[PDB]
């Protein structure tokens, strides 16, 4: 589903849940700046081929970037996507979202993407 | 400012104005699919360095990639889903780009809803 900015700060701040946070954006963007300890599965020619080719175990990929577990809350974000319906049918994010919902019961998109989180919580963004 | 999906289709369809249409998105995305005859100034490490380094004439860049410039010319940038200029993270690629473009054209508008919304509403006007 979706999960809004304030929910994400709440989960991040507490220990309540172990949150797996993915930054789907291009490498440059991730590198400029990202949400603290987000994992860069970057929008890439290679990354996109390998996702949709199904040559990649998403859980191995997660490790190759950084504790995995399907109940684990997962939050993907791009720069500004509001919700799942407003994704172009064959965009990178979409490709990704599939393979992730193919491993986790809890996959939520960050409403407002990184533009909105970084606007509201500058201090919780590493760069 | 902003320019919404239906304005863009209107300008594209008519000859009223010669529209310069830029797809700011990563190369993969542009390649998967884009608005007919948009020019890919792709969100890149190189592209971003060169923009903000000011090593690039934006107008020369346009013509590299294309395959008629003129500052009055309507220019429309888009990413995947940005709604408006205020909702851009201060130092994101788009933003960088928007500067260098407003530094060459009087008419630079962002496509409200980005490519997600145009491609939803006008599938046939997207090459892939």
């Amino acid at each position: 589903t979706q999960i809004v900015t304030e929910r994400l700060v709440a989960l991040l701040e507490s220990g309540t849940e172990k949150v797996l946070l993915i930054d789907s954006r291009p490498f440059v963007e991730y590198n400029t700046s990202h949400i603290l300890e987000a994992i860069n599965i970057n929008c890439s020619k290679l990354m996109k081929r390998r996702l949709q080719q199904d040559k990649v175990l998403i859980t191995e990929l997660i490790q190759h970037s950084a504790d995995i577990d399907c109940s684990q809350k997962v939050v993907v974000y791009d720069q500004s996507s509001q919700d799942v319906a407003s994704l172009s049918s064959d965009c990178f994010l979409t490709v990704l979202l599939g393979k992730l919902e193919k491993s986790f019961n809890s996959v939520h998109l960050l409403a407002g993407g990184f533009a909105e989180f970084s606007r509201c919580f500058p201090g919780l963004c590493e760069g």
